[PDB]
């Protein structure tokens, strides 16, 4: 028996009853009738909602192997084709996954660290910031280069120039197309296909972005394909070609060119507007907060100095920055309803039973602003993520890259260019607002799976 919850319509369940631009507000609103897990429909199809650590560390963690699997939309069949890692299940899955892993760590791709092509860029990222010469400026684009670059520097040979238009049109595909699926509309037509007719050229446009962006993914394997040494891999494709060797025997491994090609592309969008979003709402609440920033400048001064790069050493000394970055995810909220899951089989829920097959969604904003574990959640405090001596203070309901084991494959890339990435930022520049602190507003707008921060002019005064 499915978990209770608002009895559906014939046709489009409860749809005409939720929110489609604001989906969290209408999920508390059911928790408050329905309690910790409920039931709604998205038109025929049932999903389960998990509200509140309690019920969400259960499915995700507890119950962690049941709620591992990936549903398979409409949309989502026609773009990844289940290749590669965000959108695959099973043996496929455990594999893909595991060799990301383990090549994504600092030192998994030949000589050169991930952690120094990130400070790279970070070097890049501010000498781009001393262009606008303090002015203000919007740090949207700037700011999205930098984690795309980061991407291009672990999958390819070299970074990209800012300038070099190969890799300008590499990001606004990624970008538009993550501007079009970053909409309530996505919800609506992969509930109901045939929405998706009425919707000929932004469909045309998106297949359009998909074939140009792998098309050049398959160039640069080409390239890497022909200099390609065994004994010393330069990034995340050589890594994988000589997997794809060790394995070219067995005729029925997961490691070929097509979960290659995918994989990459998962790399990219999971990993670019995700990030580059999270830094432009930092710097936003750095901005209006300078007592905060101040304190974390004094720990950079101190631990890190002036003439030098910071790195993630630093972060073991710098418990107030740290605790800046970890506030810094919990309050911009970046994915609120979490990115939806699908049950491998049949799964006994406590009380209830869960249809194989069915979609799952756990709402990392309930556990995000748990006011038991986070006193005035709503409230930007870096106090949430410090003890009463300033030391850092970690916590299990902090899961902005979610939970189990479909955690965010890049953890520990996300963090990497936030923490040096504002760090960097911070020891070069101080923050300046056109106008009063008073009017800038933090409240991030939410109309998609991705919440954005609110739109602002930020002026970079070097120090
Ligand atoms: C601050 C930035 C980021 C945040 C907040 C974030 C968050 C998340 C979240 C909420 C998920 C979904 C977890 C689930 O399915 O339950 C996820 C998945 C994923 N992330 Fe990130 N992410 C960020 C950056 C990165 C970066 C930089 C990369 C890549 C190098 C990346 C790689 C992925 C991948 C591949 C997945 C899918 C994993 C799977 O289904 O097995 N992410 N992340
Ligand atoms: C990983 C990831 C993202 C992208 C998702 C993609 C490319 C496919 C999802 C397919 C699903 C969720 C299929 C299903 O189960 O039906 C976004 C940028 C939103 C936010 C951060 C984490
Ligand atoms: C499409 C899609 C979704 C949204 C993902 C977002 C926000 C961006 C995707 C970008 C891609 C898929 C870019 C590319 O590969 O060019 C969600 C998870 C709600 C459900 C399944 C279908
Ligand atoms: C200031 C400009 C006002 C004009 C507002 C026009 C609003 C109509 C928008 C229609 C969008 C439909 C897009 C369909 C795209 C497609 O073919 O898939």
């Amino acid at each position: 028996k499915l978990p209770p919850g608002p009895t559906p319509l014939p046709i489009i369940g409860n749809m005409l009853q939720i929110d489609v631009k604001d989906i969290c507000k209408s999920f508390t609103n059911f928790s408050k009738v329905y309690g910790p897990v409920f039931t709604v429909y998205f038109g025929m199809n049932p999903i389960v909602v998990f509200h509140g650590y309690e019920a969400v560390k259960e499915a995700l963690i507890d119950n962690g192997e049941e709620f591992s699997g990936r549903g398979n939309s409409p949309i989502s069949q026609r773009i990844t084709k289940g290749l590669g890692i965000i959108s695959s299940n099973g043996k496929r899955w455990k594999e893909i996954r595991r060799f990301s892993l383990t090549t994504l760590r600092n030192f998994g791709m030949g000589k050169r660290s991930i952690e120094d092509r990130v400070q790279e860029e970070a070097h890049c990222l501010v000498e781009e910031l001393r262009k606008t010469k303090a002015s203000p400026c919007d740090p949207t684009f700037i700011l999205g280069c930098a984690p795309c670059n980061v991407i291009c520097s672990v999958v390819f040979q070299k970074r990209f120039d800012y300038k070099d238009q190969n890799f300008l049109t590499l990001m606004k595909r990624f970008n538009e197309n993550f501007r079009i699926l970053n909409s309530p509309w996505i919800q609506v037509c992969n509930n109901f296909p045939l929405l998706i007719d009425c919707f000929p050229g932004t469909h045309n446009k998106v297949l359009k972005n998909v074939a140009l962006t792998r098309s050049y993914i398959r160039e640069k394997v080409k390239e890497h394909q022909a200099s390609l040494d065994v004994n010393n891999p330069r990034d995340f494709i050589d890594c994988f070609l000589i997997k794809m060797e060790q394995e070219k025997d067995n005729q029925k491994s997961e490691f070929n060119i097509e979960n290659l090609v995918g994989t990459v592309a998962d790399l990219f969008v999971a990993g670019t507007e995700t990030t580059s979003t999270t830094l432009r709402y930092g710097l936003l609440l750095l901005l209006k907060h300078p007592e905060v920033t101040a304190k974390v400048q004094e720990e950079i001064d101190h631990v890190i100095g002036r003439h030098r790069s910071p790195c993630m050493q630093d972060r073991s000394h710098m418990p107030y920055t740290d605790a800046v970055v970890h506030e810094i995810q919990r309050y911009s909220d970046l994915v609120p309803t979490g990115v939806p899951h699908a049950v491998t089989t049949d799964t006994k829920f406590r009380n209830y039973l869960i249809p194989k097959g069915t979609t799952i969604m756990a709402l990392l904003t309930s556990v995000l602003h748990d006011d038991k574990e986070f006193p005035n959640p709503n409230i930007f405090d870096p106090g949430h993520f410090l003890d009463k001596n300033g030391n850092f203070k970690k916590s299990d309901y902090f899961m902005p890259f979610s939970a189990g084991k479909r955690i965010c494959a890049g953890e520990g890339l996300a963090r990497m260019e936030l923490f040096l990435f504002l760090t960097t930022i911070l020891q070069n520049f101080n923050l300046k607002s056109v106008d009063d602190l008073k009017n800038l507003n933090t409240t991030a707008v939410t109309k998609g799976i991705v919440s954005l921060p609110p739109s602002y002019q930020i002026c970079f005064i070097p120090v």
